[PDB]
């Protein structure tokens, strides 16, 4: 009645949301990571467990995918300084970027380029592992390279994985399961793009359509694999092993930081900006990046002005109890990857405390900077992985963020501010000349 209106009040940023306005907003409670990490449910020892798991399969890996043998079965991706793109930046929205901004390259991942494929991957293993050990056929002790067998391959190719997908966790999966030897089902609204569900296709993997949105999908794909006990389900939106698969990122990007000399700290601040679909993806590498770095990480999550998800759950406090649709936003963008209209949930909940930030910002803004990255560092990516790109200068432009945190404009010339790049390797060059011309 009365009060429903004077409630929705209490919450002006929503007007903004409903508008389609580019916005940003800053967590008022934003907490250390000792008094966030009760809220997450995983800790430090999970995240090590999954690097310990991936460090098991790395034989496999090496064998498998000699691309990836001299790095010992390590899929990691290159983090780069990208100083022209940090000017080019500053002369097309006038706003300067103190610091010094950096690209984190997981659209270059090896095996398969994307975000996605940290935790895709990562679960496909971590299920064959399963299978292998509740069968007797393996023991943690083993040589992992066993796996590779014709007879471990037939072994695995008597079980099924389904997914729902907006497309790369799919493509990630499909490419995994190829050569551990499951069959893979990819369930994904009609809304995705055309060239991932043909890649898809064409490799081997089936692909369920639905005239309905990535939660259906997602839901559908649960409904379809409980009939069948040799199908597992992999849960986008729920999915804790996918979440520990992105987390391994943390400890990663620190080592790659101290091989560069890259010094984190009160006086240095990395500022890291993550492009957010349903969540998972982003959570868990701020996840790990708050284990590795502490209170010296601030993260942002980046999200489609068609598409805030996120940034409607933890602004209105209700999560996944609301979509974008609820309140009459399309969820249609160019971001296909971030074209999710329901958060998480568990996402959510758990990492609110640990984000600074979360911002939206529009297709064309993506589309421009797209092409921007490409004319000035050469790098190519697809219109999701551009979503952490005006990052820094919300960061900069706000001065009463810094406020908050007891930044300044002469403290920030220390900053680092890490883009994520969360895809773009595996885009054709058709769909690639059309993102450039926009
Ligand atoms: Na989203």
């Amino acid at each position: 009645m009365e009060n429903i209106q004077k409630l929705i009040a209490r919450y002006p940023l929503v007007e903004d949301l409903v508008a389609l306005k580019e916005t940003t907003w800053f967590n008022p409670g934003a907490t250390s990571l000792a008094q966030g990490l009760p809220y997450v449910g995983l800790t430090e020892q999970d995240v090590n467990a999954a690097h310990d798991r991936l460090a098991r399969f790395a034989p496999y890996l090496a064998k498998a995918f000699p691309q990836t043998a001299a790095a010992g079965g390590m899929i990691e991706s290159d983090v780069v300084a990208i100083p022209a793109m940090q000017k080019r930046l500053e002369k097309e929205y006038g706003q300067t970027i103190n610091g010094e901004m950096l690209l984190k390259k997981d659209s270059h991942l090896a095996i398969s380029g994307s975000i996605k494929a940290r935790g895709g991957i990562y679960e496909v293993l971590t299920h064959a592992e399963k299978l292998a050990l509740e069968a007797g056929l393996l023991t943690t002790d083993d040589d992992y390279s066993v796996l590779l067998s014709p007879e471990f391959k037939q072994f695995f190719s008597q079980y099924s994985i389904a997914v729902g997908s907006t497309g790369n966790l799919g493509l990630s999966i499909g490419i995994m399961s190829a050569c551990i030897g499951f069959k893979v089902t990819v369930h994904m609204s009609a809304d995705a793009r055309a060239w991932k569900k043909a890649k898809l296709r064409s490799h081997g993997v089936t692909v369920v359509e639905y005239e309905d949105d990535y939660g259906v999908a997602v839901e559908q794909g649960r409904k379809a694999a409980q009939s069948d006990p040799n199908c597992f389900f992999i849960d986008d939106e729920n999915s804790r092993t996918l979440f520990l698969g992105y987390a391994v990122a943390g400890q990663r990007l620190k080592a790659q930081f101290a091989q560069q000399g890259r010094v984190v700290d009160a006086s240095h601040p990395l500022f890291v900006y993550l492009p957010c679909g349903v969540g998972g993806g982003p959570g868990g590498v701020a996840f790990g990046l708050k284990l590795a770095f502490g209170d010296n990480v601030h993260c942002f999550f980046a999200e489609p002005t068609h598409s805030p998800c996120m940034l409607l759950g933890v602004y209105t406090g209700l999560h996944d109890a609301i979509s974008v649709q609820d309140i009459g936003i399309d969820n249609l963008t160019a971001a296909d990857g971030l074209a999710v209209g329901r958060a998480s949930g568990f996402v959510g909940r758990a990492m609110e405390r640990l984000l600074d930030g979360l911002y939206t910002l529009d297709d064309q803004t993506m589309y421009d900077m797209l092409g921007w990255l490409a004319q000035e560092e050469g790098i190519r990516l697809e219109p999701s992985a551009l979503a952490g790109m005006a990052g820094p200068q919300r960061i900069c432009a706000s001065v009463a963020y810094q406020q908050r945190h007891g930044f300044s404009q002469t403290q920030l010339g220390n900053a680092t501010h890490l883009v994520w790049a969360t895809g773009g390797g595996m885009v054709p060059e058709d769909e690639m000349e059309q993102y450039l011309a926009k």
